[PDB]
């Protein structure tokens, strides 16, 4: 295996931190588990890109089916997997600022939905549209709106590191 997926205790500070980020928008939900992802290959690609970009990472959300957890932990997120926005802001990977946004735009049955926490190098962003296969020149990502974006579109895997998987159920 290319990675490790490790369950974190609920009193661990990383659990507390992730739980607070998730619960800021996921009010009618209970966290069942939080697992830490370790993939050295994906981390080295990310840390190199972070170094070249000279940007700090942003903690963003990606809701998906439990069936895809292993594919993401070993090979990173797949741009060929779409959500219900249907590439409206560019043909790339969609990461939400608020966990509730990724959850509501996830097309899978609630019982099968898990929440990824990803470190994302958004850099300079601009509004995207369906025709973009790259951000416009001098930009690193695309968004729904430049002021208070709700979603970020990433066109390169090395700008993302999957960091946590959250298991949860609706109240």
């Amino acid at each position: 295996k290319k990675y490790k997926l490790s369950e974190i205790h609920h009193l661990h500070p990383e659990y507390v931190r992730v739980s607070e980020h998730f619960k800021a928008s996921m009010k009618n939900f209970k966290i069942e588990k939080i697992k830490k992802i370790e993939n050295s290959e994906l981390l080295d690609k990310f840390t190199w890109k972070k170094s070249q970009m000279k940007e700090e990472g942003k903690l963003l959300f990606y809701a998906t089916s439990r069936a895809y957890v292993e594919s993401i932990c070993s090979n990173n997120f797949d741009s060929f997997l779409h959500e219900t926005n249907e590439n409206k802001y560019g043909k790339g990977i969609y990461f939400a600022k608020d966990a509730i946004y990724s959850h509501k735009y996830c097309p899978y049955d609630a019982k099968n939905v898990v929440m990824f926490v990803a470190q994302v190098l958004v850099g300079k962003f601009i509004e995207g549209n369906i025709t973009y296969t790259s951000p416009p020149p001098q930009f690193d990502s695309c968004v729904d709106t430049r002021s208070n974006p709700s979603v970020f579109v990433i066109f390169q895997k090395d700008q993302v590191y999957p960091q946590y998987v959250i298991e949860y159920t609706e109240d």
